[PDB]
Order: structure tokens, then C-alpha cells, then sequence
């Protein structure tokens, strides 16, 4: 008995859509960088939720496993990164995900025009877009333990959209779902994803699990 949901449409803010577009347009080597920056959100994450739950356990109501998984869809050609962090609410979404600018911006994009390597994006602070090297859409799948679940998505272009998700139910966490270009594809394959993790994401302080199949 169709169901009716709400949909809000945004603006990228415009230093971050014109990051996007030389993400997007440019020619870079070093594309499997993506990953460390995902991970690196995702163990930014959990810490949260570890240090908020040792002031309150309740925190932990949603789900006490602190971890990454891994996902690789070859028939869809989906690589999603997932973890039990603190995740964020709509207004984390909207605000921190495209809609303020961004300190770092400006000064990267200076970097990259004058041939810095995309790897400096984290230091820079808006290393999520990174995503954008190897994913033409992404949809990121949240819950925080004070708001309902949400889903953002942007296939670039300068807008994005907030939707509350109607998926799977999540315990507490964030959800990465890259949908990757059609010659980005060998990060969907486990000897490619098991590599670039022992070569960048080595000392992460979570475990870490690639699921197959
Ligand atoms: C201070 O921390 C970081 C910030 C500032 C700000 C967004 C923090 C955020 O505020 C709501 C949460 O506190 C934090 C726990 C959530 C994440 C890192 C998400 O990752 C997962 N898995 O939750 C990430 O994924 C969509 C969201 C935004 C990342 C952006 C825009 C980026 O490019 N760089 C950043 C890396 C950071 O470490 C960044 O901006």
C-alpha cells in the first residue's frame, strides 16, 4: 500500500564540488588510497563510540562488536565498507557531509594543481572524497544513537540527497556503499582489497573483516 517518503535535495558547497570535479576529471596513479581514508573515517568512528561508551555503557545498547567489514559485489559492482562506530545523525549528514565549507579545501585542491599526490588528501581533512577516484555514485548509510537511520548520496554533479533509510536496520554505525566506475573494478577483487589494506591500513586499532562472495 505505497509508501510515501521524504527526500531532501542539497548543494554542495562550491569549494567541495569543485574538489569533486578534479577528483572526478583528473588522471591520478595512487587511486587505491581511497580505501585508507575510508578506513581511517571508519577507526575515527569507533574510537568515539569506545570513549563515549566508557562515560555511558548504555551507548553500547546498539551493539558492543568494534569493527570494519569489508564487502566486495561483483554483480553489482558495489565495494562497501562498513563499521560499528558512532555514526552520525541527519544533521551530521547535512552539515559535515557537503553542505559547510571546509578549511582544507582551497589549499588542497592548490596542492593538487601544482602536482602534490592524491595519498596528501587526509592531511587535508576532506579525504571521504576520495571515494569519488574510483566510485562514480556514492551512498553513505548511517546510525547514531540519537536519531533514526539515513542515507546520503551524490553521484557528484553538485548536489546530494538525505533520505531516511528504508534498508536493513542497523544496530549503530556507518556504511559505505562505493558503486565503482567500470575500469576501477579490481578493488572488488580479495587479492587486490587484502593488498591495499597490509600496505596502508596496517596498524588500524579495530579488526578488520573481508567477506567473499
Ligand atoms: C573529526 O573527524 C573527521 C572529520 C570531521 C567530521 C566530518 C567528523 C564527523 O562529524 C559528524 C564524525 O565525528 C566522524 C566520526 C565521522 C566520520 C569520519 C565518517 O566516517 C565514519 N565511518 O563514520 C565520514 O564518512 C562519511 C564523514 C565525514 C568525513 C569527511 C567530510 C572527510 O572527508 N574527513 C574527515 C575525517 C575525520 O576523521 C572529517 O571531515
Amino acid at each position: 500500500p505505497m509508501e510515501e517518503e521524504e527526500v531532501e535535495t542539497f548543494a554542495f558547497q562550491a569549494e567541495i564540488a569543485q574538489l569533486m570535479s578534479l577528483i572526478i576529471n583528473t588522471f591520478y596513479s595512487n587511486k587505491e588510497i581511497f580505501l585508507r581514508e575510508l578506513i581511517s573515517n571508519s577507526s575515527d568512528a569507533l574510537d568515539k563510540i569506545r570513549y563515549e561508551t566508557l562515560t555511558d555503557p548504555s551507548k553500547l545498547d546498539s551493539g558492543k562488536e568494534l569493527h570494519i567489514n569489508l564487502i566486495p559485489n561483483k554483480q553489482d559492482r558495489t565495494l562497501t565498507i562498513v563499521d560499528t562506530g558512532i555514526g552520525m545523525t541527519k544533521a551530521d549528514l547535512i552539515n559535515n557531509l557537503g553542505t559547510i565549507a571546509k578549511s582544507g579545501t582551497k589549499a588542497f585542491m592548490e596542492a593538487l594543481q601544482a602536482g602534490a599526490d592524491i595519498s596528501m588528501i587526509g592531511q587535508f581533512g576532506v579525504g571521504f572524497y576520495s571515494a569519488y577516484l574510483v566510485a562514480e555514485k556514492v551512498t553513505v548509510i548511517t546510525k547514531h544513537n540519537d536519531d533514526e537511520q539515513y542515507a546520503w548520496e551524490s553521484s557528484a554533479g553538485g548536489s546530494f540527497t538525505v533520505r531516511t533509510d528504508t534498508g536493513e536496520p542497523m544496530g549503530r554505525g556507518t556504511k559505505v556503499i562505493l558503486h565503482l566506475k567500470e575500469d576501477q573494478t579490481e578493488y572488488l577483487e580479495e587479492r587486490r582489497i587484502k593488498e591495499i589494506v597490509k600496505k596502508h591500513s596496517q596498524f588500524i586499532g579495530y579488526p578488520i573483516t573481508l567477506f567473499v562472495e
